[PDB]
């Protein structure tokens, strides 16, 4: 037995997290794990030729676009691959979800609640009055589970106070680090009347961005509230940090649920024809430098 696991982005440690648990179920029930970055439409193309070279069963991925969704369901019939998707769901021509094909993602509108929850209990913490506070909405809103964190975070900012008309949106050209420092370079030079801002983005790489251009910009930690999604290695380098930044904290996922349990599920359908989940949605809790190394041991992480 081989299982494909292909990711969107390998430089984002949250991928190094799922491939590594994807490891320890191909140790534990005795596949081959064949690990291949695709961060292009081209590049998922030829990671599934390859899958098909090595003989691999099925394939677990990421896509980069999720509209390439058909395509990669085409070959991965042909190929004779099931065919099961990770964090970003695949999506046909309408935008609708495929439906023969089982995910694991992130409860997303819940999340972003959380990530709005955080940032509100830190600025009334400070003192902050919510009304004046610019709100900076690092956005990628072409992808849905990008657009439901960030949603998540502005209604609950909204319900905390924080006021619609200072919602500042910075649509990024990439979901990543430098397009969220890009994207947010934009906005605060378009909103200099604001002296407290929050920011929060899709994951902790692109919130650290602004968290990044904020600094570049003379606001530093004292005046930025910044809180992420994943609690992987880029949250944990800002915590790890001596002086503390305007990253505060991060909604820590299980990469153990998106490696290793959905690793078993695809082994379990090829194996025994056992009918995979369809959809789960795994949640998240809040870590921040008081919690971390507690809650992610907690999590075997
Ligand atoms: O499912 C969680 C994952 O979702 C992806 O869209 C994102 O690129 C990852 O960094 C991680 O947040």
């Amino acid at each position: 037995v081989k299982i494909g696991f292909v990711v969107k982005q390998p430089d984002d440690p949250w991928f190094q997290d799922e491939w590594r648990f994807a490891e320890q179920a191909a140790k534990d029930k005795h596949f081959t794990l064949v690990k291949i970055a695709a961060p292009s439409g081209e590049k998922v193309s030829t990671a599934l030729d390859s899958l098909a070279a090595q003989k691999a069963q099925g394939v677990i991925i990421c896509a980069p676009d999720v509209k390439l969704g058909p395509g990669i369901a085409a070959k991965a019939k042909r190929y004779g691959m099931k065919l099961m998707s990770v964090d970003d769901q695949l999506v046909d021509g309408r935008g609708a979800p495929l439906a023969d094909v089982p995910h694991m993602g992130i409860s997303a509108y819940r999340i972003g609640r959380q990530v709005g929850d955080a940032i509100a209990a830190e600025a009334k913490r400070r003192g902050w009055n919510p009304a004046e506070v610019g709100v900076l909405r690092l956005a990628y809103d072409q992808l849905p589970t990008a657009r439901e964190r960030t949603t998540g975070a502005v209604d609950a900012l909204k319900a905390a106070g924080f006021a619609a008309a200072n919602v500042v949106d910075a649509p990024e050209m990439t979901a990543d680090t430098e397009g969220a420092f890009n994207a947010a370079n934009i906005a605060f030079t378009k909103h200099r009347n604001f002296r407290h801002w929050v920011a929060f983005g899709s994951n902790d790489d692109t919130t650290v961005g602004a968290v990044r251009a904020g600094e570049g910009r003379g606001i530093g930690t004292d005046d930025m509230i910044a809180v992420g999604i994943n609690g992987s290695q880029v949250a944990l380098n800002e915590f790890a940090k001596p002086k503390p930044t305007g990253f505060f904290g991060s909604i820590l996922l299980n990469p153990r649920l998106h490696g290793y349990d959905t690793s078993v599920n695809m082994y379990d359908w090829i194996t025994q024809n056992r009918t995979p989940p369809p959809l789960v949605l795994t949640s998240g809790t809040l870590i921040t430098r008081a919690n971390e190394k507690t809650a992610r041991a907690q999590l075997g992480l």
